[PDB]
């Protein structure tokens, strides 16, 4: 496929340039914005935020982030419409289920589920007409029966329209080999599959063997080892996983992020500031700390520059 | 005081007249129907089966029913407001929480949670400027944690704003006795609750002891009866509790509904259409098949007339 779904419109694949393929503007629950904006100061100042972050992020070269937010992380796409367009970054919106389902969808069969991802990406999401342009999944480790519903319902609709699948895993778990076992199953290529949060440990055998499968590697929590005051693991620690894939052959196959946020109601109060005050880079921090960290310890241009921009393209493309 | 908020604005207590305090317009998940609105069909087919249901229940002489879905079970102030205007039936909406909050919600405080229940009275819900008129929660058997911080914020708002608390409780389980003492606990009124879904228990003695201290006392699911799961029981072995309660005493203390519902996405897919055949009558149910059979029963007019019109009067208005 020649285009990609944007909450501005399809854009052409060399448009969407250097992407940060995990990212949120914002972490909630379904409704919640709409219901509570004041959790968030107000939605005006929540936009406001989200904008001044994103055309820091566009200064230090960032052309397009995948908002990876669901219907149950509390994903509203005008928001992130009238954010894009503000900050003039791209943003693709995703559909699918994290670990926060209503019973509405605890509920539904996987022929329900298929229909209803299917419908975010091929008619479009709520009555805005912005359809879908990635399927996120979560599980817990051992995935559980719905869980695995929602794996079978993803690989469903990305077979019927070649937009990827990405998902959350846990630290410590190794997640990854269950969900690609599922998704196996229902005859997804590897190729059409990130596993996520996978700088979240330092095992390069799992990372390694799930590359070698042709899986996309989501070390996409980097600055999260700088929201605690002094964080046993360092965040070069995790800039390092990428050093090593590509040291084991694995360029290709790595997809590098912030999973950063403007604002959260999915975690208990005042985290944010925390963060903020962590990582003042926000969504910058990729472009600004890891690639001139990456650039230092000898990867070249070419290598960064296909990490970025290539490979994202490639896995964004629909296929 | 003499004002009760509904979906249309505000009205006095005389105009509520028939009120049915515990119904559903929708019983659903908070986003779901706006996300995926042709698992109803669609939005408009839901709203004009809606409309016919509330036509059909104001026919039978219903002029308000209290609409107790909360932010958790999906619902949409909207939808109300538009259904309430074609039915010419009043709705009042409601705040609180029920059994499926999701993470933004289980993590709050019981500062927060009040803060957002007083938002829904105080300003409105979303941006419709539509104020909720009740405060709806939820608990399981034994309280949770978190639903005592539920309990506890409901009170909190109660008492600040004169607007009632309604429970949905496992009367099986005596449920109303744990919930009973946390919001006495708060300091608030028992005159202020329902505890509701209390004729799912043939125990009069536990009906009886909430009633004696002042709880309104919810025999608000009848035709649950009449559909085949929850009890063998027949919806006239609910309904007798009805004339148990007037008999022990406690007329004063009753209020009476069907806890329907035009469409439904938090159960089983199709269970709207299994509901439907075993209560064709649907929210005309409690006039059309219960009121008859009391007065069969010798319940008189008057006593029929305080608990259909009085108590949900004396109940939804603002008080302190
Ligand atoms: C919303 As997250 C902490 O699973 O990336
Ligand atoms: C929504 As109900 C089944 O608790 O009245
Ligand atoms: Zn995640
Ligand atoms: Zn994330
Ligand atoms: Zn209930
Ligand atoms: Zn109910």
């Amino acid at each position: 496929g020649d285009r990609i779904n944007t909450v501005r419109g399809p854009i052409t694949i060399s448009e969407a340039g250097f992407t940060l393929t995990h990212e949120h503007i914002c972490g909630s629950s379904a409704g919640f914005l709409r219901a509570w904006p004041e959790f968030f100061g107000s939605r005006k100042a929540l936009a406001e935020k989200a904008v001044r972050g994103l055309r820091r992020a566009r200064a230090a070269g960032v052309r397009t982030i995948v908002d990876v937010s669901t219907f149950d992380l509390g994903r509203d796409v005008s928001l992130l419409a009238e954010v894009s367009r503000a900050a003039d970054v791209h943003i693709v919106a995703a559909t699918g289920l994290w670990l926060d389902p209503p019973l509405s969808m605890r509920l539904r069969s996987v022929e329900e589920l298929t229909q209803f991802f299917l419908r975010e990406i091929q008619y479009g999401i709520e009555d805005t007409g912005i359809r879908a342009g990635i399927i996120k999944v979560a599980t817990t480790g051992k995935v559980t029966p719905f869980q695995e519903l929602v794996l079978r319902a993803a690989a469903r609709a990305s077979l019927a329209t070649g937009v990827p699948v990405t998902t959350h895993t846990a630290a410590s778990q190794r997640g990854g080999e269950q969900q690609a076992a599922i998704l196996e199953s229902e005859g997804l290529s590897p190729s059409r599959v990130c596993i996520g949060h996978s700088d979240a440990t330092d095992d390069l055998s799992y990372l390694t063997a799930l590359a070698a499968r042709g899986y996309l590697i989501g070390l996409d929590s980097i600055p999260h080892s700088a929201i605690g005051l002094e964080d046993i693991r360092s965040w070069q620690t995790r800039a390092l996983l990428i050093k090593a894939l590509i040291d084991q052959g694995y360029t290709k196959q790595i997809l590098v992020s912030n999973d950063w946020l403007f604002g959260i109601s999915s975690y208990v109060t005042n985290i944010m500031d925390v963060m903020d005050s962590g990582n003042p880079d926000g969504m910058a921090f990729i472009p600004l700390r890891v690639i001139p960290f990456l650039r230092e310890k000898g990867i070249p241009q070419e290598t960064l520059a296909g990490i970025t921009v290539t490979n994202p393209a490639r896995f964004l493309s629909p296929t």
